[PDB]
């Protein structure tokens, strides 16, 4: 079960993120949040749903953790982190994984 | 069970890190690694012992420690609370005391 997006590939078996031959170091949390997003393409996830998927509901009180984790994923995977395309912000709700990097209008 | 080090306080009950009245945002991993370290003061932990304590179920740890350091250390390049045990892993020194003392 390997998912691709632009130059990135994520292998959910070996829990590895690759690009251009190199395996990139992710934290367990970054991996868990990325996994959740790629397993829900084009579906908006609230910050709570993301934490519930990534880490379980016993961590729910550290919800703000997710915004930090997403911003670190973005610095890594986005052509331009300030203009994220793979992980887009759903305003007032949370985040959405767009595998093709397509804007809202398409 | 609240532990202090310099201006920092960590409440293992409410899982909150405070300084100067402000609660600081940690990731679950940063919290788990910090908890492990403060629960083992002056005991060198290998990278594996740290991962076993933090997450049960690991290069992740070095990244997590370096982020903890950027946050908690007066000078991150000269860590005093989280010191490097060369070739082994890391040690939590609550008073920030150097190796010679």
């Amino acid at each position: 079960e390997v998912v691709s997006f632009g130059p990135w590939s994520l292998d959910l078996s070996t829990r590895t993120l690759t690009r251009e031959g190199q395996i990139v170091t992710l934290t367990t949390g970054e991996f868990a949040v990325l996994k959740a997003l790629v397993q829900h393409p084009r579906e908006p996830l609230t910050r709570d749903k993301l934490m519930n998927l990534a880490r379980g509901r016993e961590w729910g009180a550290m919800e703000r953790s997710i915004d930090v984790q997403v911003s670190r994923l973005r610095r890594l995977i986005e052509d331009n982190p300030a203009r994220a395309r793979y992980i887009q912000t759903v305003w007032g709700v949370g985040y959405v994984f767009v595998p093709d990097g397509a804007e809202h209008h398409h």
